[PDB]
């Protein structure tokens, strides 16, 4: 149920942090959505939707 613009906990350097859905994708392969999630730095990365 994540949407734009939600904030979620992901690993980085071993620190739990926050990072920001900034979009929202679908993966065919694993049949499951997947975001676009940035970081306070401007780092980003996609992630698979829990």
């Amino acid at each position: 149920g994540v949407k734009v613009g939600d904030v979620v906990e992901v690993k980085k350097d071993g620190k739990k942090v926050v990072a920001r859905v900034v979009e929202l994708l679908h993966d065919p392969a694993r049949n499951a959505p997947v975001a676009r999630v940035r970081f306070e730095d401007g780092e980003e990365r996609l992630i698979l939707v829990p």
